[PDB]
This record gives structure tokens, sequence and C-alpha cells, in this order.
């Protein structure tokens, strides 16, 4: 039905997520939003038929900012992650306010994700905006200016095409699934 692949050429095996996982998240962070704090959440699940299956959405202990997220112990995520065989399948974040798209700090991110799972993708949500996205780098290219990139400054730009978003229909696909959500903080 769909063969995805990345701008390389390499397959894309299918990641399904979850419909409603997008407004749950946005329900659980509600605090933080209000707060115009942005807050992280893992996107975990497992690999059944050569497809992935987000099966939950983990919140891990955290430092935000207004326009920052990033998880403080990454051991408790990974042995919380390992006792229950969860593989890391992306990522999800709030911009309170601003726009939906990627920022500089959210490319440097996605980058490590992107790398261990080339199918990794990030949710971005701009719920001031009611608007959302699913986005990932160019691979090769966009992983190979990332990695390449010295520059200082959280806001800093960069050179080129970097990232898109996931093209509909695509390796992504949405299904009526259950979702449980893990707050570790
Ligand atoms: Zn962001
Ligand atoms: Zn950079």
């Amino acid at each position: 039905k769909i063969h995805a692949y990345t701008e390389g050429g390499k397959p894309l095996r299918t990641i399904y997520l979850p419909k409603l996982l997008k407004k749950v998240f946005l329900d659980v962070v509600k605090p933080n939003t209000k707060k115009n704090l942005e807050t992280c959440g893992i996107l975990c699940g497992k690999l059944r038929q050569n497809a992935f299956f987000i099966t939950h959405l983990v919140i891990p202990l955290q430092e935000a900012t207004s326009d920052t997220c990033g998880t403080t112990d990454e051991a408790s995520l990974f042995e919380f992650q390992d006792k229950h065989n969860l593989l890391t399948l992306g990522w999800i974040h709030t911009h309170p306010t601003q726009t939906c798209f990627m920022s500089s700090v959210d490319l440097h991110t996605h980058c490590s994700y992107q790398l261990m799972l080339p199918e990794a993708i990030a949710i971005v949500m701009a719920p001031s905006k009611n608007t959302s996205g699913i986005f990932r780098l160019l691979d090769p290219e966009g992983l190979q200016t990332i990695v390449k990139c010295r520059k200082p400054g959280l806001a800093h730009p960069h050179e080129g095409k970097v990232y898109t978003m996931v093209a509909q229909p695509g390796h992504v696909r949405e299904i009526n699934s259950k979702l449980q959500v893990v707050d570790l903080r």
C-alpha cells in the first residue's frame, strides 16, 4: 500500500501513531503550557511485523524554559524504557505561544533520535495557534548539516534545507489505538 523512502533512498518502516496522542499530550502538560513553559515527551513503542507501534508516551524528568525542554535524568528514562522493553521512536514537545516549526535546538535534539532510528519523528504542538506538525531531518543531508554545525547560540540559523514535514501519506500512519501516558516527573 505505501513504500516510504529517505532523501537518499533508504526505506522507512511504518510508525503507527495513536490518533488521540497529541490531544492527550496537551491535556497532560497543560499546567506548563499555562506557564509558557515547554514540555517534552518520548514516543515509545515496539516493532511488530516490520512496523513500529507507539504504545507509550513517556514524560521524563526535565528542565523547561520558554523555548527549550530537555530530559534531566536520562538514566531513569532509559531504565524505565529497558524494564518495559520500550523502543525510542521519536519525541513530542509544545511551543506554548510560538508557531509550529522546529527551532535550532529542536534540530540538534532530533539529530540523536534520527541517527539511532531512521524513522524517528519530532511532533511539535503549537496550542495557542491550534496547529501541530510531524517533522524529520533530511537524511542524509540534514543530519550531515546538523552534525557538522558548531555555531554557538540557542537560536543560530542553519544554511540550506535541513528538515521537512513527514509527507501524507508517508511512513507515519495514525490509527485508533489505545495509549498509556507515563509521567516520571
Ligand atoms: Zn521546539
Ligand atoms: Zn546548529
